[PDB]
C-alpha cells in the first residue's frame, strides 16, 4: 500500500510518497523491455508535476522549492517534494482525486499529516480522496 507523509510548517509544505512500483508503473519487476521502460517514463512524467498530481490550489501560491524522484526503475518508488506556499492558510484540503485518476492501479493511500497542531492519519481511496489539513 502506498504511503504519503505530509508536513506543513509555516509556508513550507513537504510531501514524501513511497509506493510499490505496481501502483504507478503497472508491473512489479525490473524494467527490461521497451514496453516496461515506456511505462516508467509515463509514471515519471506525472511525478515531475507535483502541483498537478496533488491538485494544490493555485490560490495558496505554491511553487516547487525542491523535488527528488528515486527508484532503481529510474521495486519501490520514492518522490520527495518541498513546496513553498505564499498563502498556506488557503491549503484547507488535500485531495488525492487527481492522483487516483493518473495512477488508476492505486486502490489505497495511507496519508500521515504532521504540523504544529499534531499528527492526523487517514486511508484515502477513489471514493473518499480528501483529508482536511
Amino acid at each position: 500500500v502506498a504511503q504519503l507523509n505530509v508536513a506543513l510548517d509555516g509556508k513550507t509544505l513537504e510531501l514524501e510518497l513511497d509506493s510499490p512500483a505496481m501502483n504507478l508503473v503497472g508491473f512489479e519487476h525490473a524494467a527490461s523491455t521497451d514496453a516496461d521502460k515506456a511505462a516508467v517514463a509515463k509514471a515519471r512524467a506525472q511525478l515531475e508535476k507535483p502541483l498537478e498530481l496533488f491538485a494544490l490550489p493555485v490560490t495558496a501560491g505554491c511553487s516547487v522549492a525542491s523535488q527528488e524522484l528515486r527508484s532503481p526503475l529510474f521495486a519501490d518508488i520514492h518522490a520527495h517534494y518541498q513546496l513553498s506556499c505564499e498563502k498556506p492558510e488557503l491549503l484547507k484540503l488535500l485531495t488525492l482525486a487527481e492522483f487516483f485518476k493518473r495512477f488508476p492501479a492505486t486502490q489505497k493511500i495511507q496519508v500521515q499529516l504532521i504540523g504544529p497542531d499534531g499528527q492526523k492519519g487517514a486511508d484515502l481511496a477513489p471514493a473518499s480522496a480528501e483529508l482536511k489539513l
